[PDB]
């Protein structure tokens, strides 16, 4: 399996080494999604992932424009970060980081709450390439119409504390049906998390698990759930 950690820029760059750290220590990869709510704070947690082991580190691009990501687009790249659009913006903009970065290093990243706004992000994320994800995910007919809009760009973020075991089962015998979509796992409570594992092995089955760092205490024993 594999566990991304989601924090903000701004949490104590401390904490999410040790869990890089003890991830690393039982032989998992261990990747970083990163909130850019401060510019020069996300390149130091950059820095910091990357000599702790990081095996790759995903940019959430937030209220950052273009202007903003060119001024770091070398830093971006030597690290090689992936870039998370938070779909705020416009499709000049979007289209405009995806020319800058490339369309296999961009990801459209949107809630399924939305409406009509939803389906236009995807269109335009297909006809480009760009993988799409869709987040707060809870029942299988939104991850069944995120596969007919978006195909084999689909990714899907699944709230799994708050999935019913149907639909649980369905989306995790969508993933496997179709390997190429991307499934995330984000998990908070530790008996939910178990359960997944023990679902997946027969449905489906890489897992690739979304953790908080908010606590580092809690989030070891969130590990050692998934094994």
């Amino acid at each position: 399996i594999e566990i991304v950690l989601a924090v903000s820029s701004s949490v104590d760059r401390k904490d999410v080494v040790d869990i890089i750290n003890y991830i690393n220590e039982k032989g998992i990869d261990v990747w970083l999604w990163l909130d850019a709510d401060k510019v020069e704070e996300a390149i130091e947690l950059i820095e910091e992932a990357v000599k702790a082991g990081v095996k790759g580190i995903v940019l959430r691009t937030k209220k950052l424009k273009l202007e903003d990501i060119k001024k770091i687009i070398d830093i971006l790249n030597k690290y090689g970060v992936h870039l998370l659009i938070d779909t705020e913006l416009e499709e000049e903009e979007i289209r405009a980081i995806v020319d800058l970065a490339g369309p296999e290093r961009t990801t459209i990243g949107l809630k399924y709450d939305l409406g009509e706004k939803r389906e236009r992000l995807i269109r335009t994320a297909v006809e480009l390439g760009v993988r799409v994800l869709l987040t707060d995910v809870t029942d299988r007919a939104q991850a069944a119409r995120g596969l007919a809009l978006a195909g084999d760009r689909l990714e899907l973020l699944l709230d799994v504390d708050r999935t019913a075991l149907a639909d649980l089962r369905a989306t995790l015998a969508l993933a496997a049906k179709n390997p190429k979509v991307g499934l995330y796992l984000r998990v908070s409570r530790v008996d939910l998390a178990a359960r997944v594992r023990a679902v997946a092995a027969e449905v489906a089955d890489r897992l690739a698990f979304v953790l908080d760092a908010k606590n580092a205490a809690e989030a070891k024993a969130l590990i050692d759930a998934l094994l």
